[PDB]
């Protein structure tokens, strides 16, 4: 059967549900999917819950073990991951509590009384897979509990991580299996939100579960504004654009600007402050006191805005996020997704604002060199900004492999004009003639030198005589140099040196297809 068959407030449970909802966890209506979860758990059967990380996948175990006999096993990978959930319960009056590497002689010894003493309270136990792995007393402890009908569930946090096609991989997931061959009437739940399905079939092979149901929620946000403008090559100009919108339609409102390193975060904030905003900036390297003062602020709303690094990320909720700018590119649409969908979480209208920069393509290509698929997902993120006439959610729900209704919430709906497919061939060539002859020079480009030579600028040696840039605006220029950048007729060469790596074009891997005279590389451009 399908979620749909699960939508419904019909079962014995459903009124003790809808009453530990309103009264206990404080909150008014399910989310898409979360009712339809708790009736599968609750009914005692197999689920895994796929959706967006910040939709709320903790209710969907939290809530059951409110409504269940005895306690709900949580296994979670990380301890401040844990640490999040119990800090909520405890201000909801709930009792819950964990075990951990760190964890006291004397808590530890209170922690196994509870699981076999019959009139707990104690409603959830969070652990990490070590413990299920490393400790026989655990184990014991849990087979009486078992035996007792006082642990009747299993929620296994970021279930993706049992396999080996999910790049969270943890060893000890691939012990968990023991939970349903020792404790088959325990029903188990799986919550993750970066799951493909070989994945996931996967995992239900690691966690040795069949049957099971499998939730999907679509990560579509229908409340995210999402736009890409050009960013300006001047830096206060860039600032003066931030500071009209903060100051203009985000007045009074709640965001974050999202920053590539520290300096920019550190950077952007002082330019802010300067110009009148109560902007905070957040970054690791900050004395852990001030991280928690900045979020402090920044969730009481004394700081309008958190100037961030992707740091700034784990475990924020706050639901009155109006603007999410992205100062830089994200290293890939599954970050650009997760970063933006911090915004808008009260599900009224925010904004998703990215500001694409040329020269970002290359400190963030350098910076990812030693990841496998590093560059390639930097180029999908380059592609996104690149487009001009697709849907937004249209380009996203490709990435996420969605079938997929935008109603003009996305910078590109909203155009009204039409576009053609312009054929920029000779630049490419042109710009091949500038790096053959580099060659030939034993020169290395880099972008600057490359863009410069085209333009007629730059050292004289890396001029090739009748080459003409067009008067294209040098934006312009620039997207013509990414287009065939990740296209491949050009690519990046990195070189190492003693503090940093840095890139420097080269003909690519497909500028033999320009062996063809006939060859035309086309770029789409309004009409
Ligand atoms: N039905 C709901 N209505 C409103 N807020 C919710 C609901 N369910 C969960 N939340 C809130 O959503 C936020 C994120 O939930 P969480 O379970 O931590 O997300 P996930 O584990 O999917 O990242 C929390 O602040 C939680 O209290
Ligand atoms: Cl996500
Ligand atoms: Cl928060
Ligand atoms: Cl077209
Ligand atoms: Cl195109
Ligand atoms: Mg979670
Ligand atoms: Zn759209």
């Amino acid at each position: 059967s399908s979620p749909a068959a699960w939508n419904k407030e019909d079962f014995p449970w459903s009124g003790k549900v809808k009453d530990i909802l309103q009264n206990v966890f404080k909150l008014e209506k399910f989310r898409p999917l979360q009712l339809e979860t708790i009736n599968v758990t609750m009914a005692g059967k197999e689920v895994f819950l796929v959706m967006p990380t910040g939709g709320g996948k903790s209710l969907c175990y939290q809530l059951p073990a409110l409504c269940s006999d005895g306690f709900t096993l949580v296994i979670c990978p990380l301890i401040s991951l844990m640490e999040d959930q119990l800090m909520v319960l405890k201000q909801l009056g709930i009792s819950a509590t964990m075990l951990n590497a760190s964890s006291s002689k004397e808590h530890v010894k209170w922690v196994h009384a509870e699981m076999v003493n019959k009139n707990s309270e104690l409603k959830l136990i969070y652990v990490t897979p070590e413990k299920i792995a490393k400790s026989k007393m655990f184990m014991s402890r849990l087979e009486k509990a078992y035996e007792a009908r006082r642990f009747t569930r299993i929620a296994v946090d970021e279930v993706h991580c049992c396999s080996q096609w999910g790049h969270d991989f943890r060893p000890d997931y691939k012990a968990l299996g023991i939970l349903k061959r020792q404790f088959p009437n325990a029903s188990l739940i799986g919550l993750t939100a970066t799951a493909t399905n070989h994945v996931l079939t996967d995992a239900q092979k690691i966690l040795c579960i069949e049957k099971c149901f499998t939730f999907t929620a679509s990560f579509n946000r229908p409340n995210l504004y999402y736009e890409v403008r050009q960013k300006p090559s001047n830096t206060e100009d860039f600032i003066e654009d931030i500071v009209k919108l903060i100051n203009g339609r985000y007045k009074g409102q709640s965001g974050i600007i999202y920053c590539f390193s520290q300096k920019d975060s550190e950077q952007v904030t002082v330019s802010l402050q300067n110009l009148g905003i109560h902007a905070g900036a957040y970054h690791a390297n900050l004395e852990p006191e001030d991280k928690t003062t900045v979020h402090r602020k920044w969730s009481a709303n004394e700081i309008q805005v958190v100037v961030a690094t992707v740091a700034f990320g784990m475990g924020i909720d706050k639901p009155d996020v109006r603007f999410v700018i992205h100062h830089s590119m994200s290293k890939s649409m599954e970050n650009y997704y997760q970063e933006s969908g911090r915004a808008g979480r009260d599900d009224m209208k925010a904004d998703c604002i990215l500001y694409y920069g040329f020269g970002d393509i290359f400190r963030i290509s350098s910076m990812v060199v030693m990841e496998n698929v590093g560059q390639q997902k930097l180029y999908e993120m380059v592609s996104y900004c690149q487009n001009i006439s697709k849907c937004r959610r249209v380009l996203m729900a490709q990435h996420f492999d969605e079938v997929w209704a935008c109603n003009k919430m996305c910078d590109n709906c909203c155009k009204d004009s039409a576009f053609e497919r312009k054929n920029i061939t000779e630049y490419c060539r042109d710009l091949i003639k500038i790096l053959k002859q580099a060659e030939e020079l034993n020169e290395k480009l880099t972008p600057l030198k490359l863009i410069d030579s085209w333009m007629g600028k730059g050292a004289a040696k890396l001029r090739v005589a009748g080459v003409v840039a067009p008067t294209l605006p040098r934006e312009d220029l620039e997207k013509i140099i990414a287009h065939f950048l990740i296209q491949q007729y050009l690519k990046e060469d990195y070189s190492f040196t003693a503090y940093a790596t840095i890139s420097y074009l080269k003909i690519g891997p497909k500028a033999n297809l320009l062996n063809n005279e006939a060859h035309a590389i086309t770029m789409q451009v309004t009409k």
